[PDB]
RNA sequence: CCACUGUCGUUGAAAAGCCAGGGGAUGACUUGUGGAUAGGGGUGAAAGGCUAAUCAAACUCGGUGACAGCUGGUUCUCCC
């Protein structure tokens, strides 16, 4: 290894774990990909 | 000691009163002090009344972050 500062994962290695709720522009805010009113929108849901 | 009528007051002087009238006023009366009955329990000349401005089940803490197919909200950017 050359450095502690020139360590990179090698691309593809990583990727941003996604984060709902965050605003227009990041693709999941409001809802976070939920949908609309509903049971599987709400806080406990799941599928059974 | 009560509370029948009305006005006022209704961000009141007052979380139920004032004013003008009204009822009982030796009685199944009113009242002081202490005590007893405790929550699905009490107490009730019975209105589901009252049980500390809380009552078709007090209050406080705990189970407890009860559950909520319901309502609300859900935060940076651009590209397909």
């Amino acid at each position: 290894g050359l450095r502690l500062n020139e360590l990179s994962p090698g691309v593809g290695a990583k990727k941003t774990a996604q984060r709902r709720g965050r605003g227009i522009g990041s693709g999941l805010g409001k809802t976070g990909g939920r949908g609309v009113k509903g049971q599987k929108s709400r806080s406990g849901s799941s599928i059974r």
